[PDB]
C-alpha cells in the first residue's frame, strides 16, 4: 500500500501590517499553530531578500546517507566502509543533486510531482532490496561562509537596497536566542545553521534541545517537505518510537536516540498520533513549536537557513 499524506498544517499570509515583528505575530498565531506543531508562513509578495552567501569559495564535505540503513539492519562484508564523505562546491553539489534526481525519475528535475518524490522516499526507507545513498551538506555554520541574509557586520558589501533586509526582524541572524535564567546572570552566543539538500536527504524525528522553538528559511531550490506532530502528542510519539524501535536502540537516551528516529508518518498516524505536513517551498518559513516532534526530506537541489529562537 502507497504512502497517505497527511493533513496540511496551516499556512499564513501576513499582510505588511502582521508581516511587523516575528515574535508578535508567532504569538498571535499559536493558539492554532501550537495544535500542529509546525506551520508555514509565505511572507509578503514584495519581501525578498538578496542570497548573501559568499558563494566562489562555498566548500563543504557532505554526510552520507543510506536511505535503509534501519531496515536492513537485522552482517554485510565490509560493512562501515560503503562510500567516504568528499568535499564538493555549491556548484558541484547542484550538478550531482540534479543529474541524480532526473536520472532516478527519468524526467527533468523540475517536472516530478512532489507527491512522487514524496511516495518513493518513505518507499526506500522501508525497501531492503534497493539501497539508495544521497547526500546531505547539513553541519554548515553561517560563521564559514556567512549567512544566505545579508549582514551589516562589514565582512561583505550590502546595497542600500539590501539594507532592510540585514536589519529586518526576519533576518534569521536577528532573532533572540538568549534562554533567561540565573545561570546566564551568574556567568561571566548561537547562531544560523545552513542545509544544502538534495533529492531524498533528510531529518530524522527529533525535538530541538530544551524544547526550543526553531524557525526555518528556505532560500532557494526545490521544496523541503516536513512532517510535524503537536506538543501535545510528544509523550504518545515518543512511546509508539520505543514500541516499535530494535531493542538495541529502545533503551538508548533521547539525544542518542534521536539520531537514528526514521519513521514513516503513517505507523504514527495508525497509533493515534497527529501528523501534519507542508512542502515548504523557496522564500517561505517554517516555523517549529516547543517540544513539536518534526522530521523531513529534500525535493531536489536546496539551500536553508535555521535558528533557535527564545521567546
Ligand atoms: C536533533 C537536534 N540537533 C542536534 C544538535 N546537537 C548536536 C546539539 C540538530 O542538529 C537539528 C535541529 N534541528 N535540525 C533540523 C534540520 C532540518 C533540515 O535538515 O532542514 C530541519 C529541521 N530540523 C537538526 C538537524 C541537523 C542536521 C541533520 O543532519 C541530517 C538533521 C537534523
Ligand atoms: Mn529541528
Amino acid at each position: 500500500a502507497e504512502f497517505v499524506p497527511p493533513p496540511e498544517c496551516p499556512v499564513f499570509e501576513p499582510s505588511w501590517e502582521e508581516f511587523t515583528d516575528p515574535l508578535s505575530f508567532i504569538g498571535r498565531i499559536r493558539p492554532l499553530a501550537e495544535k500542529t506543531g509546525i506551520c508555514k508562513i509565505r511572507p509578503p509578495k514584495d519581501w525578498q531578500p538578496p542570497f548573501a552567501c559568499e558563494v566562489k569559495s562555498f566548500r563543504f564535505t557532505p554526510r552520507v546517507q543510506r536511505l535503509n540503513e534501519l531496515e536492513a539492519m537485522t552482517p554485510r562484508e565490509a560493512f562501515g566502509f560503503e562510500q567516504a564523505v568528499r568535499e564538493y562546491t555549491l556548484q558541484s553539489f547542484g550538478e550531482m543533486a540534479d543529474n541524480f534526481k532526473s536520472d532516478y525519475f527519468n524526467m527533468p528535475v523540475h517536472m516530478v510531482p512532489t507527491e512522487l518524490v514524496e511516495k518513493e522516499f518513505w518507499r526506500l526507507v522501508s525497501s531492503i532490496e534497493e539501497d539508495v545513498i544521497v547526500e546531505y551538506g547539513a553541519d554548515i555554520s553561517s560563521k564559514d561562509f556567512g549567512s544566505g541574509f545579508p549582514v551589516k557586520d562589514g565582512r561583505r558589501k550590502i546595497l542600500p537596497e539590501e539594507e532592510e533586509y540585514a536589519l529586518s526582524g526576519w533576518n534569521l541572524n536577528n532573532m533572540p536566542v538568549l534562554e533567561q535564567s540565573v545561570l546566564a546572570h551568574i556567568n561571566v552566543m548561537k547562531v544560523p545553521w545552513l542545509y544544502v539538500g538534495m533529492c531524498f536527504s533528510s531529518f530524522c524525528w527529533h525535538i530541538e534541545d530544551h524544547w526550543s522553538y526553531s524557525i526555518n528559511y528556505l532560500h532557494w531550490g526545490e521544496p523541503k517537505t516536513w512532517y510535524g506532530v503537536p506538543s501535545h502528542a510528544a509523550e504518545q510519539l515518543e512511546e509508539v518510537m520505543r514500541e516499535l524501535a530494535p531493542e538495541l536502540f529502545e533503551s538508548q537516551p533521547d539525544l542518542l536516540h534521536q539520531l537514528v528516529t526514521i519513521m514513516n508518518p503513517n505507523v504514527l498516524m495508525e497509533h493515534g498520533v497527529p501528523v501534519y505536513r507542508t512542502n515548504q517551498c523557496a522564500g517561505e518559513f517554517v516555523v517549529t513549536f516547543p517540544r513539536a516532534y518534526h522530521s523531513g526530506f529534500n525535493q531536489g537541489y536546496n539551500f536553508a537557513e535555521a535558528v533557535n529562537f527564545c521567546t
